[PDB]
């Protein structure tokens, strides 16, 4: 029943048969033949599922333990929102186990946020810091600042003329026409002002512009790429090197995300009763200022830290992105956050806890946001899509979120370090 | 239909009836007003599937739109693995992509590296780094270092007597009697040389060793209690301010982990001829050289980088921490990088290239590496679980694939944005 | 006598003796801090000063060789120091001349580091070979960066956003500009951490370096906007957030003072002639040693060889406040090839935050007004405010980029 | 020879393309030509020369000299530092500076004095080195990690001189780039000269038993001298230090016009959260760099290093039996230093050494006078730190 090469090739070549008129052994004798490539496979096969299963079959026999996939799944998953978008060479799907802490209570709402992690007790301890900031009042927040960075490097054949398209760039005019570029690649391109750096003859621009509810990397990149066409009819000698220079600065440790800021900029603040520190948290005012004095601060500051004046902000930040569809490796920055702990109240037996994380890159349109399960999670926290009345309020409202659930999870693993055990 | 609270409690704790003898509406009544919390579902329902289902239910009723979780799947996952150790409230699961590249020819030996991503075109990128070295003659890595770290932060009452306790423990004696308590807590225990730091009368602690093929924060963190336990012996006055703080470090960004290492240092390289560089990355040696000084070099040193000397490790690292069971939170540590690229061979044509990451964090014993499905990516590495023959090999592997991996994309990576997209 | 030289003192102290002055304060007739007013001549005050501290010191002898006779004591008392028992004196030579945007500068420069100076100016000649080196000022402004504390962070997110409304700024710059001629209050950085605000004020000085005019028209901006904000508090009137005197990134990627970028092209034959070396290698070298190693090091703004050598030198010779060498100093030297064959080394220094003035501090004494006036940019230019303190750091940094052509040719050369 | 000549003949001479017998005369005909090529002539006239000792200068701190530049030269004191008393020099052209360290001073006098303590010594040099492959880099990496050869490297490096005593290596690889870190003692000099002879001696034993090494540089940036840099704060570099005092809140009241509770909030939000907001490593203080600065200058120190010594976090808490007495200490970890070489070979530094009693070596104790200057200098930068910071409390 498993024919030859040469007749499975017709058969694969006449367009109203095709690979669905062939067996899983078949295509498999075509492609260990030489006949078909394995990338190939994706446009050849007729069910994205069935893609998945031979490209599993095909890599089974060269891994060194051939069972090694049997409970890796991937049957009845929807593929068809993946292939061509979110990831290739599919050979099926990892679960990460899902828990919610909630409710938060964050600006007089209350949010009940999904958390994908592996790591045991986080989920639990996040959800005492919610209670701490529920049964203290609740907590407020504010965006700051809005904007997605590209940091593109351009040469010019010498530093005096790199110094000259800096000039440039800083005249109203020069700036407006970059704009006038820049916004008219799409509707939510609203270009703020151009932060600049000259290294020689290198010259390192930084376009910021917000991005309705996407994160806004590919619709600030094209963005870039159309602004620096226009840049080039005034300065015909400059050379774009890279449309990343790393001074966005994306997806790597750098002080100006820190000091700049990119994505969202939030602060988040709470006043915790001292009978709320007692019952909930274990402990005392006094004993949790004093560890995150010399933890969060000192602490950080003897190692040398840059934007991490924080306990464990990137726990947080890493479970609601794998749940929410976002970049996961823009956790990196994102997880920027010095947490302050002070006294108040009359006896000074209070605790006002605050996160400012000056760099959330967050979105809820595009990506892994794309996806099913991934939307449902952020209906869960009414953000999913876009918001068709208030353009951003969708990224804001999350960006809000992700900073509160971070004070959370400050709050009760702080207390945990001050208690003992 | 729903019977009174008081029968339904009798029915419960009964031991030959249960919870199995409720329906879904009953028990949802009795957490509905006290009686059961909502964590101990966990333990006193027939299963842990239907805890899920219950807890979905209850949670789905606060939701402002109840239909919420539709799409978030939860049936037929294997929860026994999950409860009391990698997650609680669980309501389900996150299905994640994982697309394969390779093969990725390192150390003579092939890999087929798992990536779990939802960022189209990252594994297909990774995959033509992996081609591009394969063609070249394949790469070759070193472990250079290996101690998972904890950092505590102490005080005596002054300087002076942080000063006494941080010279006896430079003596070998005092240094002997800290390495014999910290290592009675476990088999792989083995201290290594101790790092401290004073801030007045603080004095910061790093604890560092070998811990088998787990990650090893649990045990490091055992032998550190131990061994301050036995410091306290010494020095009475001494107070354990946090076991953490900050000074090892963890989930921040940090100079420390730069400079000393955390987890596995590691060194990756590749030489890829001209004619590989022309063909397969699109672009050429001079290019790519060029690219590297200024962007990953220059660039990340403009923006203020601390470890951050590289175009996308984050990516890779994220990817394959997501499918190998990893905590993806520590690809904040895990993902500093600096990428180097020159002239080499006798035309001086052909690229070499080198990633150097001081402080992967990683493991393939412990957290999420107890779960199947992630077992299943870490079996096709041939890294799955504890090397009995030869404790620590697994993750060392494991380690070295992952800089590796992030050394073929950062070769496909840089080609595209030297090539102008 | 002891009543006697009293009485003299009533009418002067000029017409006692050294010795009875100090019988009069050993025997406590008199204190110590007296003494400053009544004695009238200020190099007899630093003398009675030294004969005083003599009697308490180990070794008595100790200052028989810090000189302090026959110095302009007039300019230093009250103004540049106090408690003065004489002067240190800087060796100053001379690396020249640097050929720098058309016009050539004999570079003084204060120091005791054997070589420095030699070396220096064996970079100024292979700068001068290869056809001089060219400089442009990028930005300029002296900050101040102080920290206002509201009562809840909702508050200072409020405050923040008053001050980036095109009404709120207008209102700030109007308090700030009217302290000074030369206060222009330039677009305003903001940092929140709580209901912490650190407010990064900034604004050009004409040719003083600026500190106490930029706090002074800070001092009267946040006393407009207690007006409009009553619940603010003002901490401290700087929040480190300027940053003065300690590294920050902040000034590495925003700048502070002038941030200047210099460059030169230096032939083959110059390079193997007066550096005793080759283009590849200087430029394996640099990429190694400046960016690679000072990346492996973890520094920010330390992406150069010796920089801190030469704005240390000329700031003491040339006025200038020395401990600001320590964000002055912020470097960034590259190299690559050039010219028809890639023989040629292009050579570039960029200095974002170098800390600097002609007029006001250590630049209102004679010897360093010498040293200015070498430059010619001594005190401040009437036509155009400003281009004296400009000059001095395209100066710099032009003197900085010799200074790394020769020691990296030195390390390349082994 | 040259006695016989006048000045306009001996200018002469040079002009015509081809020693002198004293050195105020070789300064002045420096001088006079170099007025031949300044724009005005006249304008260094007030530029002093006129008998300095320049027999100790030439050839050994300075060339091309044309003079000298006097910084007036305060003192703050006295310091109770370690139960003596110190009278500090400070060179500088800042106003105020000295009468407020000096402010500082009396606030810890009254509070006891200061205790400080060196908890590390040890000066380095940073090289890079290149091998064909990482692979290679890695295996000299495990080599220089092992006993034995750890042993062969220190027995080169200490062959150089009589204090060079190497300690533990450390090592950074980027790619088939090795970077190592050599530290040592160095007597009562700061030690560069010394370190650096060493290093060369040591890495031409490395190089025998790695031929294929390239010697890129025998200075590569990971010592660090005189940048920035992460591993001076977190390994240390010169000398270690940490300095501390109680204040009695009467004398935080009387003396420093303000109070315990104000100066803790200040500290926090200035030197902690504000340097943190700034990026920075390393610089958690208010201006410890114009202590460091001054008592280098008229120290005879490399001012230069002032980037890396000026390092310092300054800590402040509640103290006493009422938590109102103010707790203060400051930690340096990388003061750059030494009472021998250099600029302490000149007679006017070295009157100022010999104020603080720790001029030139210290015979009883190899290195006790450069620790001694160390401990002085992160107690008078407390001093410092106490008075700018209730001076920044309190409202001006
Ligand atoms: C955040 C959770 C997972 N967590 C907790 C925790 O919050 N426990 C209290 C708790 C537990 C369960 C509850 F239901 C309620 C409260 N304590 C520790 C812990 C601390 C020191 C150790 F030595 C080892 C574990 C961790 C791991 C932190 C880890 O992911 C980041 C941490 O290393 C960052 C840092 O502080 O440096
Ligand atoms: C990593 C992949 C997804 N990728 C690629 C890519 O590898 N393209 C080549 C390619 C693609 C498919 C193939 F089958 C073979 C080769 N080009 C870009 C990109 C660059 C600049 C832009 F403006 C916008 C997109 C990205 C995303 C960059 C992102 O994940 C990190 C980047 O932002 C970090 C940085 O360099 O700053
Ligand atoms: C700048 C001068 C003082 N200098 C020179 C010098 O330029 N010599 C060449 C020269 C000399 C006289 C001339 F007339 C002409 C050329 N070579 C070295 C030197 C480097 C590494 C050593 F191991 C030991 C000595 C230094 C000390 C640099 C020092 O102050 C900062 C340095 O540590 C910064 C660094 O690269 O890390
Ligand atoms: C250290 C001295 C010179 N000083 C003082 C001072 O100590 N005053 C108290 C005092 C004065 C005289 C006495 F006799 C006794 C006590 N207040 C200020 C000052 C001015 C404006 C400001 F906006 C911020 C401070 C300065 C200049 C600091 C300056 O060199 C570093 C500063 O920029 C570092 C910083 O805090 O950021």
């Amino acid at each position: 029943e498993p024919r030859p090469n040469e007749e499975c090739l017709q058969i694969l070549g006449n367009a109203e048969k095709g690979a669905k008129f062939l067996s899983d052994a078949e295509i498999i004798q075509l492609v260990n033949a030489k006949h078909i490539p394995a990338y190939k496979l994706e446009t050849l096969i007729e069910t994205h599922e069935r893609g998945v299963s031979i490209r599993r079959q095909l890599l089974s026999k060269k891994l060194s333990e051939p069972s090694s996939l049997q409970y890796l799944p991937y049957r009845d998953y929807n593929y068809s929102l993946v292939m061509g978008a979110c990831c290739e060479n599919v050979i099926g799907y990892m679960p990460i186990p899902v828990g919610v802490a909630g409710p938060l209570c964050l600006d007089e709402k209350e949010f009940q946020v999904p958390m994908a992690t592996t790591e045991g007790c986080l989920v639990a301890s996040t959800n005492r810091g919610c209670r701490a900031i529920g049964l203290g009042g609740g907590a407020s927040s504010r965006v700051l600042a809005d904007g997605m960075t590209r940091g593109p490097v351009v040469r010019l054949p010498r530093a005096c003329d790199s110094a000259e398209v800096k000039a440039w760039l800083e005249t109203s005019e020069g700036f407006a026409v970059i704009k006038e570029a820049f916004d008219s690649t799409s509707r939510f391109a609203r270009l703020q002002k151009l932060h600049t750096s000259i290294a020689g003859r290198n010259l390192y621009i930084r376009f910021q512009s917000r991005s309705g509810d996407a994160m806004g990397m590919n619709m600030i990149s094209k963005g870039t790429e159309k602004a620096l066409s226009k840049l080039h009819e005034y300065f015909p000698e400059m050379q774009i090197l890279a449309v990343s220079g790393n001074y966005c600065t994306d997806k790597k440790p750098a002080a100006i995300n820190w000091i700049e800021g990119r994505g969202k900029s939030v602060v988040c603040e709470a006043v915790i009763p001292a009978k709320v520190v007692r019952e909930v948290l274990k402990t005392t005012t006094e004993a949790m200022i004093e560890v995150n004095i010399n933890k969060n601060l000192v602490g950080s500051a003897m190692a040398g830290s840059i934007g991490g004046y924080n306990a464990h902000a990137a726990n947080i930040v890493t479970a609601i992105y794998i749940a929410c569809g976002q970049d996961a490796a823009q956790n990196v920055g994102s997880s920027n956050c010095i947490t302050l702990m002070e006294a108040s109240g009359p006896t000074n037996e209070d605790l006002y806890i605050s996160c400012t994380m000056p760099s959330i890159e967050i979105g809820t349109v595009g990506g892994g946001t794309n996806l099913l399960p991934q939307q449902a999670c952020l209906q869960m926290l009414g953000v999913q899509g876009a918001c068709k009345d208030n353009p951003g309020e969708n990224a804001r409202q999350l960006a809000r979120i992700v900073c509160g659930t971070v004070m959370a999870g400050e709050l009760s693993l702080m207390a945990a370090l001050a208690a003992g055990h």
